[PDB]
């Protein structure tokens, strides 16, 4: 997947009182800061210098038209020196992207011996930023708020994972999902109110039947259908019962099918995100397995039995963590293994398990029964899950509000093979432990499918709950449980309303 | 200045159930312990003895005359037996004054060799003041609790703290300010609801014409200028430049001119806190900075640009300590020093710094370009800060409701000398750290705009807050940043509408 | 007075599901209404064509661009086929500009030989209006709806006042208010949070300094003075007194300094409201009376004693009010006539009536002691309120959120004559009594400075306040004030929060 290249307006904030001069002291800090912190992360994304703002009409023409502009994804404020904050009411009403206030200085340290008035008066960020801050307070809009210095390597790191979040927000705006069927019957963790969603996120979600993707599948061209058999025999392992034109090669062929007739589908409708169920595949030949793992390492927002929430924010979880180096999938919490000296949890789903949370070995492509479904025998790539650190969210409709529940686990290499489990699987720690996690989690009515990955950090998350205005309960190392329970109910009396 | 002189009533409750013989033991026992609390780091500060209460009437008639009383300041309670506590209620409801709630013990060890039930029916405190704080809590009311022995120092250095901090409620029950000029333009922080200030604190805000002080800067004896020279030589260390017949030493006498014109406005109309604004200066010579120092150490409560806020704020800070040491001053945040292992801040002003937060140094008196505001170049006294724990409040509006923000700091001694800094300016090292402070102060909403203290404590402005109604939020070395996110927005919640 | 002129952008909404050949009807009909609608109450205002919305993306841009570009003022919208609203939320969500939401049909009556399917597929208003109106209380969108027919003569009067009402919104999005001075000390009602005032409506109101006004009554051409004073001879009836070259004539030209300078400043700063305040009028000869209300009739917003609520509803009603009577004003309730028969109210101010609320006899130029202000004797108008249906408003600040209250009135012409009054004067009938009203307008907190005004309806203000998101009580004929404590009492629980 690719996205329009995004912006992001560096704006410093200042008055006319100190004099025409020391505007041009301004604008030179500010035009040296600009490309020297686009070095840094960097690259990736685009920092523009949009020129010192010093009058409420100016600062208003630029809010403007940042909420006009398509390719702008975030405004980064700071105020060099003091700037007046009612100036910035009208402004601030009308710009609607995430705001980053940078509470920085230029200089390092104070000269001690040749500071003077002049001096004073221009490197005064730590009044200026507090006028600043303060009117975001009163007004009560959604601020990301880093304090440092803007060449210390820290300050850097955070702006590009801000940054990530933000244009993942953006594509989170127009985010487009395509259901194909219904939920699972009397299944309630997967059903919320679509129209709320979309004024919540701006997620558009809406149901096709499944017979509209087999009539894709129907004018698919086989001729590409053959040329990506070649492509997955020379990633994937393919099993020497199919390495060979016999019954269950064709069944590869067949998802093959599916996939392209999919992908056909999915680029059609400017969709990211889609979900099948398997109480409704009618004119399918087999539940579609392989086909939406390789659209999960495309890109593609996914979810098993319906769930659109889910899908929809492992595509902006997808988005937010192009730190190259991934790993995100969907998924559901399987089994416990409650062994006192590690307590680990194995974790899958029925066929669809993304391959970036793989292992360094190449995954093998397996043909093996599935009798969930009731359709033909389906195609899968099989793999064990990498280890290391990773976050584990799920967002849920409480009804009124949105609640989005993250849990930080270390995934663990598993000790045992697993020979007679023919899917993909995980293993990981929650932390804070296994009762812990697990009863904290009940407590926050965590779905339980989930989104899971290595590149998206806690911060991350936060960032992204505060830029949509949903609460997000944090489950890490420090987390007791008893007083969860009360963070909790003090949550729900502040997001009420 | 100086204050109408406040006393605190004393009182002890009691039942008639127990007999009139043990009434006269619990009187006894009171009569002993006022003296004690008055003598102990007390005075001055006068305790009265206000009476053993018993009956209903008898205590609705105490808080309705406290209530009346100017002089008092605050009632400090305290349950010697089990007093009912419904006797109570209609007098909690008419006291307005601050209730100081004394949990003690007359007796020190329980006598194991002659308790009996007679001693049992003298010294039940523990759940006689039990029932009383329950009426407290189901009435709402405002109240400090203090629980330890009469005796213990950590009691008698609550009581005086919190005696402190009811006569500095009391002078902000009528505390005035004059404003001359309007804010600073487009600053919104400086703004602020003036009638919604006065129902929750009572200060009476007024704007005066600049022009109206001038009128009086006209009226001031041209020889009580020039003794007022004499004692600024004797006091602070002049420039050679101003020490003879100059344009530098009419500068001096200007603001001396200044600052006696202001003492003759603001005791004529019993102000106790001003504002300036640089923006409105059309007839005075020169922005007021010596003068505007010389006020503040005399104890008037001062901000810039119109601040009303943060001067009536510091005029609070500054009489919660009134017998400290004691530095307050009006302050901005004006420079940061991001040295790896020397998180450090550099805070002043234009010119108005009070040197009651100075070093030991004897401030020196000059005259510099001042920029802003157009006017003659002013005469200020600069001096180094001095070094010690210290806090940095701030006053702030948002709009339905107001919020107290309290950071503590450590004021550290400068290293090195500002020789072309031509201001008066103090170092410190924020707690928990500078970043973190930093960041959670602007997601506080703080102002820009801060009062320095070098002798009020977080106790006196979260008990002034609580005696005021409004939120206090405190920023100190145990304070987390993503705790203190949600913690804010509970606040909210708790305050939103209360 | 310039304001510049603005546009409203006429959208019509449809799908694809009923075909290329469908729309096309669609597109037809609507260009058939647009230039249609604009005849009627349509020159002062344009009424722009934009295309038919049928998908997402094209409504989302069409509502970020309504609320980027300056001059679109407003959208007017309807849904002539079945747009599914999910469509419309992403828009709704960016449109930053009053919303109104015409349900019509475009045929009037129903062909009853030719209906058939395809009609039904495209005159299908009746339910497709339906749909968009739940998206308009599902988000909680302010939004105007008016039903009929587009050629019904009511259809087309109410679009009229609801364009001339936001067109008025945009004004006050846009709104500067210049102070010169502050508040009349210790008055409550004049007082408000101007960063709340900001947040709600966007006006921004600063205060300058007196002395930075007399600076440019300094620096007025006196020849454009004496051109003034020529075109006061003209427009007034002068007094004997000043017709002739005297004391007397020269107040007048005093005030015509007065005009020159106040617009020199007004425009310098692109102000469009002002307020003045008798308590600073240091540097001033006058009371700035004959020069403010003639800047009044230029179309300002003015209002006395530093009241910038009042100033600003002024201008806003004041710009409401272009068609075209006109009479508004800023008014005091200065006495009441008891007589039983026809209770009535006198109201005017010190000086400061503008003469847009004036009869047919020439206004009176005089002068006379004015003890109010301590200053010289000032020129004013003189004159006798007209006669009509009227309202007078007021905008006050309850701490935590804005209420505008609503009198109707009806203005009478004066029985007797007032020879001794020196100051324009106009009698009123409030209703639903005086009695009546006095006690609702009591209880609803209303200030003592209104704004009367002769062509601004209550529809108007009610509207406005529903494009500002605050509390509009109406005080008219059907008003009891035993359910009117009610009203204010719900209206409270509802408010408290947006
Ligand atoms: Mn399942
Ligand atoms: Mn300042
Ligand atoms: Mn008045
Ligand atoms: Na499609
Ligand atoms: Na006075
Ligand atoms: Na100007």
């Amino acid at each position: 997947m690719k996205m329009p290249a995004y912006e992001f307006w560096f704006v410093v904030g200042s008055q006319h009182l100190y004099g025409d001069e020391a505007l041009a002291q301004v604008e030179a800090h500010a035009r040296e800061m600009v490309p020297a912190l686009q070095a840094a992360v960097g690259n990736a994304h685009v920092l523009r210098w949009k020129g010192v703002l010093k009058d409420a009409d100016e600062i208003r023409r630029l809010c403007l038209e940042a909420s006009a502009d398509d390719v702008c994804a975030g405004v980064i404020a700071w105020m060099h020196t003091f700037s007046p904050a009612k100036m910035w009411i009208r402004g601030l009403l009308a710009l609607r992207k995430p705001l980053l206030h940078l509470h920085t200085q230029f200089n390092r340290d104070i000269p001690w011996d040749t500071i003077d008035m002049d001096f004073m008066n221009l490197n005064q960020s730590a009044h200026g930023d507090r006028e600043y801050g303060f009117i975001g307070a009163r007004m009560g809009v959604a601020r990301k708020v880093v304090v440092g210095h803007w060449e210390d390597p820290e300050v850097r790191e955070r702006l590009a994972k801000w940054m990530r979040t933000a244009v993942a927000f953006a594509e989170s705006r127009n985010l487009k999902v395509a259901r194909f069927g219904d939920n699972m019957r009397e299944v309630a963790v997967t059903e919320g109110d679509k129209v709320g969603a979309q004024i919540q996120f701006g997620w558009s979600v809406n149901g096709y039947g499944i017979g509209d993707l087999v009539q894709y599948i129907r004018d698919v061209s086989e001729q590409k259908v053959n040329e990506l058999l070649d492509e997955y025999e020379e990633l994937y392992d393919i099993v020497p019962a199919g390495r060979q034109e016999g019954p269950v090669r064709e069944s590869i062929r067949e998802q093959a099918r599916i996939e392209l007739g999919l992908k056909a589908f999915l680029q059609d409708g400017n969709f990211t995100a889609f979900t099948t169920t398997f109480e409704d595949l009618h004119g399918l030949k087999q539940l579609p397995g392989l086909a939406v793992q390789r659209l999960m390492q495309q890109g593609y927002g996914f979810a098993g039995e319906g769930d659109w929430k889910t899908a929809a924010l492992l595509r902006i979880m997808k988005v937010m963590s192009t730190g190259l180096q991934g790993g995100t999938s969907f998924m559901e919490d399987y089994t416990y293994h409650f062994e006192k000296g590690n307590d680990l949890v194995l974790g899958s789903h029925m066929l669809e398990v993304c391959p970036s949370i793989a292992a360094e070995e190449k995954p093998i492509l397996d043909v093996q029964h599935l009798g969930i479904g009731g359709k033909d025998d389906p195609a899968r790539l099989v793999f064990d899950g990498g280890e290391g650190a990773a976050v584990n969210a799920s967002l849920i409709d409480l009804g009124h509000r949105f609640r989005l529940i993250v849990n930080e686990v270390d995934a663990v290499k598993p000790e045992h093979d697993m020979p007679k489990l023919p899917v993909a699987r995980i293993l990981w720690k929650p932390r804070p432990s296994l009762r812990d996690s697990a009863e904290a989690w009940i407590l926050a009515g965590g779905a339980h499918h989930t989104c899971f990955s290595f590149a998206v950090t806690t911060e991350q998350l936060q960032d992204f709950a505060e830029m949509a205005g949903i609460e997000c309960v944090v489950i890490n190392e420090h987390t007791s449980v008893s007083s969860f329970k009360n963070e909790l109910k003090w949550n729900e009396v502040f997001w009420r309303g």
